[PDB]
């Protein structure tokens, strides 16, 4: 099975994924390089469904050239039939490495974090915040962390979860709640563990997030700046928490 996106043919190698209708493949073209193709069927789109894509599309677009953390669009091509859409191919995602990994390098750690910093500062500047990040939303290319997703059109899965949600989302029922979402992804990294793992009950987990009478656990680790940088992240209050700019000048990640 072949295709032709903007009068240039690529070849499948395999089937990365596929979400809900959308597919996505490794792919190579003339020169035998590498691609991923968003293959997406708008057959039975809903007008709501086609703008998410739309949004999706152009916000990836803008994007290209202010952050390089940020997945390259090379091209795409957009039907009333279908979207097909030209991106640079990744080794692997964050939570599919982070599973097979287990325990991690701290210096591997610092970098990791430092991309994802650089790529959510940059669609939060575009007046963007992700609401639901997690380590599925981040894509390992040439040894390097790049968003993959905003959020705004529908997630996939190769071929969701709670523990990564803000307080005030849960409240509510701010760039601020993207904070406590890579607060989640790094304390993973440093206790193999999420904040409320631990409560096996959806129902019950949601009310421990919201508590404040209700400890994180801290336990004591050689990176000093790194144990800070979490409790600065996990602050309930939105208004208490840290942000982006000023994790952006924070030792574990300016000093090594
Ligand atoms: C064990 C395992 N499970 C899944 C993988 C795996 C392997 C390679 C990739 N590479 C990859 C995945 C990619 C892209 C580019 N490269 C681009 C995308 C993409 C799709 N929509 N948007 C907005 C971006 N993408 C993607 O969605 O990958 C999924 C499968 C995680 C992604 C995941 N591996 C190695």
């Amino acid at each position: 099975q072949s295709m032709s996106v903007k009068g240039r043919i690529y070849s499948i190698l395999k089937q990365i994924g596929s979400g809900g209708s959308s597919k996505v493949f490794q792919v190579l073209n003339e020169k035998k390089q590498i691609y991923a193709i968003k293959y997406v069927n708008l057959e039975e789109a809903d007008n709501q469904t086609l703008d998410s894509y739309r949004n999706e599309i152009a916000y990836l677009n803008k994007l290209q050239q202010h952050s390089d953390k940020i997945i390259r669009l090379y091209d795409y091509e957009i039907t009333d039939q279908y979207i097909y859409m030209v991106m640079e191919c990744g080794n692997i995602d964050l939570n599919s490495w982070l599973k097979k990994k287990k325990s991690i390098d701290p210096w591997e750690r610092k970098s990791y974090w430092k991309n994802m910093l650089e790529a959510v500062h940059t669609i939060h500047q575009h007046g963007i915040v992700h609401s639901d990040l997690k380590p599925a939303n981040f894509l390992i290319v040439d040894g390097m962390l790049k968003l993959i997703d905003f959020g705004i059109a529908n997630q996939m899965q190769p071929d969701g979860t709670v523990n990564y949600m803000p307080p005030e989302a849960i409240k509510d029922m701010s760039p601020k709640s993207d904070v406590w979402s890579l607060g989640c992804i790094l304390y993973y990294m440093t206790y193999g563990k999420t904040p409320f793992q631990q409560i096996i009950n959806q129902i019950s987990k949601l009310h421990a997030i919201i508590d404040p009478n209700h400890e994180i656990e801290f336990p004591d680790i050689p990176e000093k700046d790194l144990q800070d940088v979490l409790k600065c992240c996990l602050k309930r209050d939105p208004k208490q928490r840290i942000s982006i700019p000023e994790l952006l000048a924070h030792p574990y990640v300016q000093i090594q």
